[PDB]
């Protein structure tokens, strides 16, 4: 059967048009990792308060900055309520809400902000069409 580790591994990890995310985790509204791949940050405190705060409320993370794992991301333009993007040098990150998780992408050059989208934001459909 299914694990959150191999949707990690096999789902956010996986080759897109011969690209790989840097790192990946999908964690609960909560806070608490579901799974994460290897050099994927710990989160810091409130980090992802920011981020949820921003879910509710679409705007508030802009002024302050993006922060996951102590890393600082330009935030460019996302989905209302659904996705968070941002940008750092040639890197960037997107996060996905579901119903009960975040699906976090972190991408760097040679991969595209739009590879990193695409595979974020599908397994997010994929998991919010199955209840979570």
């Amino acid at each position: 059967g299914m694990s959150w580790q191999a949707y990690v591994d096999d789902h956010l990890l996986c080759d897109i048009e011969g690209q790989h995310l840097s790192a990946a985790a999908i964690v609960g509204h909560d806070g608490s990792v579901w799974a994460q791949s290897e050099n994927f940050p710990e989160l810091k405190p409130e980090e992802v308060a920011g981020m949820i705060k921003d879910f509710d409320e679409p705007g508030t993370l802009a002024p302050t900055g993006l922060f996951v794992g102590g890393t600082k991301y330009m935030v460019i333009q996302g989905e209302p309520g659904v996705v968070i993007r941002g940008k750092k040098g040639t890197g960037g990150i997107t996060i996905k809400k579901t119903g009960m998780s975040l699906i976090i992408g972190i991408y760097d050059e040679p991969m595209t902000p739009g590879q990193c989208n695409m595979v974020v934001e599908r397994l997010g459909d994929y998991l919010i069409e199955q209840g979570f």
